[PDB]
RNA sequence: UACUGCUGUAGUGGCUACUGAAUCACCCCCGAUCAAGGGGGAACCCUAAAUGGGUUGAAAGGAGAAGUCAUUUAAUAAGGC
C-alpha cells in the first residue's frame, strides 16, 4: 500500500478556486488545513476568493500538484492566462453550462465576457429570482442560490438569451 | 462586469472670514509687536534707612537640501509590469 487522498479530477476550464473546494469537501479539509498539508499556509484559503495580488507562483502551483496529484500546467490552466484579466468580485455563473457540467468556470469570472459563446445567454452576477449574489466557488457545497434554495441548473430558464 | 434609492444638517468632520480670554515669569497700567519700551507698586536682603542699590524658575543647540525606511490613515486596484 502507498500514501493515498480522496483524488479529484480536473474538470474542462474549472476554477482553481472550484477545484479546491472539491478536493477540499472530498477530503473533508479546510482552506487553513489544506494550505498546512501542501506547505504554503493559509495563501489557499486566500485563492478560494481569487485575491491573486501576487499571481499564484510556479512554487506556490508545485507545491499544491505534490498534495492534489494534479500537474502543474494542468493547474496554470485554471488560472487566467498571462496577461487575461478577470473580476475577483461578483462570482459570475451560467445556469446553462452548470446543468452540463456542475462546475465554475474560470473564464466567467475575465473582464471581456459577458456571453456563454456555447449557449448564447448574458452569464449571471446574481441570483435571478432573489438577486442574492454568489458565493465563492470553492464554496458551492452544490449547486443551489445559499438564500432561496434554487437549483444551479434551473437559473438557466431565468437567465437572458 | 458598475451599482444605486429608502437621507434629516440628522450625526460627525474639514476649510475660510470675522470675532471671546489669557498676550505672562514677583504684581499693575499705557505701548509697540518686520518693533519699544516707558512708568507705577509689593515682598525680601544689603542698607539704621535713601524707586539709594540689588533678588522675587531653569536648561540645549548643526543647519539646509534630496532621497529612503517604518507606522498609521485615505483612495484606488483585483496584480503590477
Ligand atoms: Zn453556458
Ligand atoms: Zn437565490
Amino acid at each position: 500500500v502507498k500514501p493515498w487522498l480522496f483524488l479529484i479530477k480536473p474538470y474542462e476550464g474549472e476554477s482553481l478556486s472550484h477545484f479546491l473546494g472539491r478536493f477540499r469537501r472530498a477530503n473533508h479539509l479546510s482552506a487553513s488545513g489544506l494550505g498546512t498539508l501542501a506547505g504554503i499556509g493559509a495563501i489557499v484559503a486566500r485563492w478560494e476568493r481569487f485575491h491573486f495580488n501576487p499571481r499564484p507562483s510556479q512554487q506556490e502551483l508545485e507545491a499544491i500538484a505534490s498534495v492534489v496529484e494534479v500537474d502543474a500546467q494542468r493547474l496554470a490552466q485554471m488560472l487566467p492566462p498571462a496577461g487575461v484579466g478577470m473580476q475577483h468580485e461578483p462570482i459570475r455563473l451560467c445556469g446553462a453550462c452548470y446543468a452540463e457540467s456542475p462546475c465554475h468556470r474560470i473564464e466567467w469570472q475575465y473582464k471581456s465576457v459577458w456571453k456563454c459563446d456555447r449557449h448564447q445567454l448574458k452569464i449571471l452576477a446574481k441570483c435571478p429570482n432573489c438577486q442574492a449574489p454568489f458565493k465563492m466557488p470553492a464554496l458551492w457545497e452544490d449547486g443551489c442560490c445559499h438564500r432561496c434554495r434554487m437549483p444551479f441548473a434551473e437559473m438557466a430558464k431565468l437567465q437572458k438569451v
